[PDB]
């Protein structure tokens, strides 16, 4: 077998060490734009998010209301593919035609839209019924697709991406994953993926141990994939955006993920807490909660995972603004006005096993 | 004294990183056959389990019902030697002649059997009364034997194996152990053991600390012994199968043990939970349990250990099938269709002390 | 991004290994004097504390009573700058003119005073209203100033120090910070700071995680900054005193901080517990407590942090004497009669993650 | 300051890996004799314990009854020096003349005795009143002395040993300590100590943190001192026995300490639990306990430490026999018939931070 020189680490094990903060670096001047799909050296990505956040490909997270609310703030949602093809396509259609009208024939500056001023939206696909699902999603106006899988290091993803390239060329964008090391990244890169998703085991509703025992600390996975991605860019001139998917517990984990090289972040739990998630708001002994279940739970694929509750946080807007203000502020502490500058200048340290306690409040009531 | 460069590690500290999964790798096509006894280069083992699981040499685990139920699924049981010679021989006889008849003279495709279609069965032996016990076990039809001891790195095991080789040549198969490093493996190998058992301290009912303070993390022990075993094979052309005995807490620990090089796994607690274990099913406040005690407990050698209870799991069959389906699935994630292929391709990483939390469910109710 | 070879560590992870204790080293002969502001090689600092302790620049810690009580024992207080300029200046004035009289016009041997026998006092300043605040503090008789910030690695601190040097030359002393590595130290050194404050995240009332995720273990930060400070001294002949700010939980952490190279220590919680802190003494179910809130709490900047309680410890005097007696005693165990000698001779070891338990009381009721 | 390449470790972090156990190694044939005082190459120590255990120099442990009971089993006690000179001398006298008679003038094979068949006994001394105390202890018949201190790396110990050598030459044996590294060992060795005591912080009733912050993991201290001791022996031909003092929680820690090179072990808590300790047997809610307080507690030096209770274990004899049987058994697992052979052959591994759980009982009720 093959072993590694170092054990893997998660986001909670790192802290950012400040760099020189210049007078021009104030939160309001920080630009959080980031590339969504691959491009060649010297070019810009055809699709750029205005904020580096995308909602997870999950029944309990990315419905049409979520896709609209997130696109309004500059991010994009990946409508879950764990439903009928007709049903998923309808959600995509509804998001693409939201600015049309509520009836029949009887102003956000950071909104993410296409040349027709329509909100951008993504859609998850699987390696099974893609020959039928993909065309339906394209016709519905889906702006980007993403193969949804726990282990993307599969010949099935290569076949799926190939079928798409052969039928649509580079006109249909498709993300692939998840992978956790350079090998996996490289395989999906050569296969043609437009962006590669990183992460296995990190998800809040994912229990590696009580399952198959596959996975890797999210930080180590990101750092490793990013290095491979950069090597790949140098060899081929092709820059493939990568997504850190899962494991985000605190807002600062977002800054860490971006600093380590992730272009954007995929979150489930974070977004499930919002009013706009498709789940039910349930009140439990004075506490308003929201349902949250993984795609691996029996409750999902009935059309490996856990079914739970997350505290209600209110509307997506105020929460995302609060989170990103903290990211922007930290970026300035690091001397960065943009994500690429942060990825270049960030000073990232690992913290001791016997520590972390000093970081929080201690010896006080 | 002699010290080591690295501290030892247990199974819970590792995770498997996926490899390329090909289209032909589906769980149902995974072959879990594995060698039980040593053979020369270019040959096949005279005895091959159909599944890499064997039940522990314990009074509370391997009785005749267990031996039958496990052999039916492709594994083998080692009838405990902590009983009279006449008593142990009778159990072996009963298993060997089960397909004869229930009265007097008045279709499982993965069953493990001999050329006479009789279920295979093993039997534990000790370094004391082997001159009387061995012959009785052979006459009873025991297919394989195994010296049962916590520290097999002993001249007593060499003497026992020698007496067997001198009286039966290579016609009687005998496993030896337990050992935890290359030195111990090598000693029992040169002594003639047909398979070597790995593990000291890992057992669920074993408390190293509150005892002698001998032992080693099961993962490190396996990895070390396997390297020595491979070196030995290269020098002599003799391949000695090794058994990871104890420390298996979760199903994925099985995949880990095999990936690290263990040919098969010995379990006690896992099998004690089944209907077929010889212990009593006792109901405690709505919870049906089964008794489980170690061979080192006073409750056993009365014919060092602990006496406890394990939750009833039902019949052996459905449980073993569920466990192995998960192993097979993980093997495909690793790009392996067989155990040898898994041992060759597995990518095994250690996980941080400050982690493991990310792996399971977190920040959710 | 930039990574490090070792994870950071906190004070709780270290222990001092004794050196040769000579007959002349008794606690009463230990000199705890230490430099407060920078000087050139061959000179002495214009200001020397008699004890290496200074109270934090916080509303709940350094009021006029605290400044007087601490100066009497040989330390200095930094009157909080999170109040009106007129208000802060009045506190400084009151401390400077305390030995004048209680009415109107109708003997501590370790006291820290100026050439006029008046108690020394410091005052915190910010990078915003310094053009108005500084002059007012100088006129009031402030002996030393200190820019109060969580991330001193800022162009704003350079501008502030510059404005001070241009208007007052080297006649007005100003400390800067906080920083946690050589880079940050070097930047503030070249900027002209008279002393540099070390520490981000360590504070008892500071929660890095639930915030921005910036920081570093206090021990590692001190050790790193001190090495840079020593390198800087060798290159320029300028010795810049450094302050370990925050993270002190136990008295021995004080000895550790000094041994690692910190010239003096800044504490908040430690001093808040005293009668002389400006907060209210509140009795909670038989326990007399004192309020303690960080400057980052909403309760403070209303003229990021937490509001809490700390157990009442009584008057500053008896507590500081008890603490320093322990430091002095430990210094002799290390063969040191002075702080510089301790920094030179201390033998400092890191302790294992799996330990620390042996250090305290164990296996006893 | 001076730092180290590795963090220190305690006994709980190690396990012994078995070696070849020969047929002649049975517990009853294991010899636990060990040297108490220094000797030259080619010679034997003038005093050899029959078992490697000595009771701590504590008021709550080593009284006359303890000294008698322990000497009967082959060990020696160090009558506490924290009492009047007349009082301590009387205890020594009583032990030396126990085989005389209970009234006035009106058969253990492992007993430790002198040429007059009298039980051996030791006595602790301090660096203060030794000019009066020593003569009184010698006249009383004390067989060996030991300077009692938490930091033996002191010029005071050199002066004390010197005064003894000048007045008695090498006729009076005196141990010194405690130290935790090669430097300290070397200093007391050159000073003339007959044996050197290792350990600071390990004691069950010692709380390093809540004190001065001096100390080192007991295992690391022993390993380091032993290496220095062996180097010293090679350079001078003088073999100085060393004592691992404190930190023994389990019986296997005894085997570990000896395997790492300690010639003998000093214990406090272990012996306090016995009927023969001078403290009071107190019954607390059905549990018979014994008082146990450190020499650093105010309760002691009233003629830094804690006052507590330890569960009653009964008579010293049965307990020491049980403990040593386990040590002897483990020694055979390691292929050792004597302590020197164990120190030479022991294979000692460190165990992972994330482990230790596997070692004990797990996943069972
Ligand atoms: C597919 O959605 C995921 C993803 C993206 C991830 C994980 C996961 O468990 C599931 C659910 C797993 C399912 C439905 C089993 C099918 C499969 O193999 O894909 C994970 O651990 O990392 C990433
Ligand atoms: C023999 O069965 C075992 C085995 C196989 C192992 C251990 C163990 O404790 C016992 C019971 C120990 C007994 C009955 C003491 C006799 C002996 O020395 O064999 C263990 O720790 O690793 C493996
Ligand atoms: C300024 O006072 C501090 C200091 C000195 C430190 C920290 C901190 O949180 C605050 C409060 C932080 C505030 C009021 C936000 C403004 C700022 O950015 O300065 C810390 O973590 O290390 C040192
Ligand atoms: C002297 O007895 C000890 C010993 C042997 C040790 C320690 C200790 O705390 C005390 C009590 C400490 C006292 C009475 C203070 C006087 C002194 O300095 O000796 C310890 O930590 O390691 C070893
Ligand atoms: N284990 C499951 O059932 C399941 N369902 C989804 N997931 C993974 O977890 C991610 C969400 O993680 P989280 O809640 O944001 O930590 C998803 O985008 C996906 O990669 N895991
Ligand atoms: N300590 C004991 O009393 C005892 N009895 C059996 N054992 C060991 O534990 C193994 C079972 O481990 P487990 O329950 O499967 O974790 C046995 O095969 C044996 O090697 N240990
Ligand atoms: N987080 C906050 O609100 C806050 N307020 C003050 N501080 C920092 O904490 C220090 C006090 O730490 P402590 O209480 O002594 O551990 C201050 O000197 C400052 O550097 N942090
Ligand atoms: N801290 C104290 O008050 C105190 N008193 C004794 N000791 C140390 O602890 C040892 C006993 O340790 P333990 O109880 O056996 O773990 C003593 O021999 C001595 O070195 N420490
Ligand atoms: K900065
Ligand atoms: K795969
Ligand atoms: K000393
Ligand atoms: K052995
Ligand atoms: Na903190
Ligand atoms: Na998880
Ligand atoms: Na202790
Ligand atoms: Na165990």
């Amino acid at each position: 077998a093959k072993y590694y020189n170092e054990p893997c680490h998660t986001f909670n094990e790192y802290l950012l060490i400040p760099g020189l903060s210049t007078v021009d670096c104030i939160p309001s001047n920080v630009n959080l734009s980031t590339p969504l799909v691959k491009f060649q050296k010297g070019q810009q990505s055809e699709i750029n998010l205005k904020i580096p956040l995308v909602s997870a490909i999950m029944q309990s997270v990315s419905g049409e209301k979520m896709a609209i609310a997130l696109a309004r703030e500059g991010g994009i949602s990946f409508i879950f593919g764990s439903q009928s093809i007709e049903s998923q396509a309808a959600m995509v259609h509804a998001v693409k035609n939201f600015k049309a009208g509520f009836v029949v024939s009887d102003v956000c500056h950071n909104e993410l839209v296409d040349s027709q001023k329509r909100y951008l939206v993504g859609a998850g696909i699987n390696t099974r019924d893609f020959r039928e699902r993909v065309p339906a999603l394209v016709e519905a106006g889906a702006d980007v697709l993403c193969i949804d899988s726990s282990d993307g290091f599969s010949e099935w993803q290569k076949i799926t991406i190939g079928w798409i390239r052969e039928k649509y060329g580079d006109k249909v964008k498709v993300g692939a994953g998840n992978i956790v090391d350079g090998e996996g990244f490289r395989y999906l890169a050569d296969a043609g993926a437009d962006f590669i998703k990183i992460g296995i085991g990190g998800g809040s509703i994912c229990i590696t141990r009580e399952q198959k025992g596959i996975g890797r600390g999210q930080a180590t996975a990101v750092i490793d994939v990013v290095a491979e991605r950069n090597k790949y860019f140098e060899e081929t001139g092709i820059y493939i955006p990568v997504c850190s998917d899962g494991g985000i517990v605190y807002d600062y984990h977002m800054t860490l993920a971006l600093a380590m090289g992730a272009d954007f972040i995929m979150l489930g739990r974070y977004f499930a807490r919002f009013e706009e998630s498709p789940t039910r708001k349930v009140t439990i002994n004075g506490s308003v909660m929201k349902e949250y279940w993984g795609e691996g739970s029996s409750r999902a694929r009935n059309w490996e995972g856990v079914d739970s509750y997350v505290p209600y946080a209110g509307k997506l807007k105020d929460n995302v603004e609060a989170s990103l203000n903290k990211v922007k502020s930290t970026m300035c502490n690091c001397g960065a006005l943009t994500i690429p500058q942060l990825q270049s200048k960030a000073k990232i340290t690992l913290v001791s096993s016997v520590s972390i306690v000093e970081g929080g409040a201690h010896d006080v009531i």
